[PDB]
């Protein structure tokens, strides 16, 4: 199994796994011209092989070699989704959902700010890096992937559940609630996320 986010970072800040950094770098370089980025899945075999090699050797394979940029998108989602706990931790799963469900804009944003501040550093730093990247994806006129669309894709990826294996009632209730969390997070401005890009 993959293990915890912290197992992919060191004391070096911002605390972002090299795999996330390299995936984002590749996607920035040749993915922003692609329609359906993060919606279109890559070849399952290519994604699994890249992931197996990454987890076994503990180093990022040369991503520039792979022709399909969607496989890189799929690898990033797979990595994040399959962490022992989601990027937004088990501990704060419900907190994030409740924050996003507040209809008062000011109070919802304030509750979002509160929940992000309660994240461990590695989680916040990685989240901040991902949010900056996904905002750029949403702002490309070639991707056709707005904040709403990306939230539906990233809901299961970064929010997930409060437990590793929820009962089916909870499971289906949860997936209804995930997109609004991502929607709110992506709606927090670049300047907010950018502040967490800092050295140790």
């Amino acid at each position: 199994m993959e293990g915890m986010l912290a197992d992919f970072v060191s004391q070096t800040s911002p605390m972002i796994p090299s795999i996330v950094v390299h995936c984002v770098n590749e996607i920035e370089q040749r993915g922003l011209t692609e329609t359906g980025l993060y919606r279109i899945s890559g070849c399952d075999r290519t994604v699994k092989e890249l992931k197996e090699k990454f987890l076994r050797v503990k180093t990022v394979p040369l991503l520039s070699k792979v022709d399909d940029i969607h496989a890189i998108c799929s690898l990033l989602k797979d990595f994040l989704r399959n962490l022992k706990e989601p990027l937004l931790t088990f501990r704060l799963n419900r907190a994030f959902m409740e924050a996003a469900e507040i209809t008062d804009e000011d109070n919802s944003i304030a509750a979002m700010y509160q929940a992000v501040g309660e994240l461990p550093q590695a989680n916040r730093d990685t989240l901040a890096f991902l949010m900056i990247h996904l905002q750029r994806v949403a702002q490309s006129p070639h991707t056709k992937m707005d904040v709403a669309n990306l939230a539906k894709v990233f809901g299961p990826t970064i929010v997930a559940h409060a437990v590793p294996n929820p009962d089916p009632v909870t499971m289906l209730q949860d997936i209804k609630r995930q997109p609004k969390v991502v929607e709110r997070l992506l709606s927090l401005p670049l300047e907010y996320w950018s502040q967490f890009m800092m050295v140790e």
